[PDB]
C-alpha cells in the first residue's frame, strides 16, 4: 500500500528542506539505494546514491537554496510534482554570481516512502544563468497556456489543432491513457459542457526539445464530476447539499510533449485527491 498523497507532498518538500540544510546525508537517506535523478531532462540519469551524492555535493557546497511551491499530488499512489525556484553559485560567490531557476520537479516515491525516482524539469528560458535564446522552449510554454485558453473560449475546433493525430493523454496520472484527436474531442466537449476554466499560473520548459509545464487551477460544474470523483476516491469532501450550485476546483500540473511537426502528441496532467476542493455555493 502506496504513501497517501499527503505523504508524498511531505516528502518532496522535505526534499527541499534538506537539501537547504545542507545535509548531505540527511538528503541522500530521502532516496531508495538504487534512485534515478534525471536533471535536466535530456541528460542520462544520476543512478545510485554514490552517484547522487556526487551530483548534489557541488551545489551544497554553493550554498543551493531552493524555495518550494505548491505541491501536486496523483492518482498512481507515487508521482508528485513540486514547482520551486532553485538559487546557487560557486562556493562563496555573492549573489552577484548567484543564478536563479524555476523548476518543476517530478518526483516518484516507493511504497516505503523513499524516492525512486526525480526528473528535474526547466529550461534555459527559466534560468538567470543565461540570456540566451530558446525560441522552442518558449513556444512549447506558449502552447500549454494556449491549451488553458481554447477550453475557455469553448473552441474545441481550435484546441484539437494544437494536437497530434498520436495523441495520448492521461488525465489525473494514474487512470488510463486515451488516444486520438476524437477521444480528445470528447473529453474538451465535457470539459466545455460542464463550464469547465482553466487559469494557468507558471511554466517551464524541459531541456529535451519535448517537454513543457503550465500550473493550473481550475473550475468546473459539480455535476457531472464530483459524483464520479467521490466514487473513484478523488474526492474526499462532503456532497453540497445543492449539486446544482456548487463549483469544483481543482489545482493540477499539466505536462505536455510536442512531436517533429510542433504539434502536442502526449499531455498529462498531475492532480490528486488533496488538489480538489468544493465552492459551495
Ligand atoms: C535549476 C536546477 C539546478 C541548478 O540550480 N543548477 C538544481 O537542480 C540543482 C542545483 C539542485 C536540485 C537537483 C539536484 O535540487 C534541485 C531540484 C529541485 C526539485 C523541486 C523541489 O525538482 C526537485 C523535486
Ligand atoms: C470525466 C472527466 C474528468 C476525469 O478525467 N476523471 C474523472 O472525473 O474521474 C477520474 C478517474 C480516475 C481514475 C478512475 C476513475 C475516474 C478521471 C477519469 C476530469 O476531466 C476534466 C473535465 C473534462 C478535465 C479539465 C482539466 C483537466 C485537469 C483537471 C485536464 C487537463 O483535461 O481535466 C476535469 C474532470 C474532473
Ligand atoms: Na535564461
Amino acid at each position: 500500500h502506496m504513501p497517501a498523497e499527503t505523504v508524498r507532498k511531505e516528502v518532496a518538500l522535505e526534499y527541499c528542506r534538506r537539501v537547504n540544510a545542507g545535509e548531505l546525508e540527511g538528503v541522500l537517506q530521502l532516496f531508495a539505494p538504487d534512485a534515478r535523478l534525471v536533471d535536466p531532462l535530456g541528460t542520462e540519469p544520476v543512478v545510485g546514491r554514490a552517484a547522487l551524492a556526487a551530483r548534489l555535493a557541488p551545489a551544497l557546497r554553493g550554498a543551493v537554496h531552493e524555495e518550494p511551491g505548491r505541491p501536486y499530488a496523483a492518482h498512481d499512489g507515487t508521482s508528485v510534482v513540486l514547482p520551486a525556484t532553485v538559487t546557487v553559485g560557486a562556493p562563496g560567490a555573492p549573489p552577484q554570481r548567484r543564478g536563479r531557476t524555476r523548476v518543476m520537479g517530478v518526483i516518484e516515491v516507493g511504497e516505503d516512502g523513499l524516492i525512486r525516482e526525480m526528473r528535474v524539469m526547466w529550461g534555459v528560458t527559466d534560468s538567470s544563468w543565461t540570456a540566451r535564446p530558446a525560441p522552442d522552449e518558449e513556444r512549447r510554454k506558449e502552447l500549454a497556456r494556449e491549451h488553458c485558453l481554447r477550453i475557455n473560449d469553448g473552441d474545441v475546433d481550435g484546441l484539437l489543432k494544437l494536437y497530434s493525430p498520436r495523441i495520448r493523454f492521461e488525465d489525473p496520472v494514474g487512470s488510463w491513457t486515451r488516444t486520438g484527436l476524437e477521444a480528445l474531442r470528447a473529453h474538451a466537449t465535457m470539459a466545455v459542457g460542464s463550464n469547465v476554466r482553466e487559469t494557468a499560473g507558471l511554466t517551464v520548459a524541459g531541456q529535451d526539445g519535448r517537454h513543457a509545464a503550465v500550473t493550473v487551477s481550475a473550475t468546473m460544474d459539480y455535476l457531472p464530476s464530483g459524483p464520479l470523483l467521490a466514487r473513484h476516491h478523488l474526492m474526499t469532501l462532503p456532497a453540497p447539499a445543492d449539486p446544482h450550485r456548487a463549483l469544483i476546483g481543482i489545482e493540477y500540473v499539466m505536462v505536455i510533449g510536442v512531436d517533429a511537426d510542433g504539434l502536442i502528441d502526449e499531455m498529462r496532467a498531475y492532480w490528486g485527491a488533496t488538489d480538489v476542493s468544493l465552492l459551495d455555493p
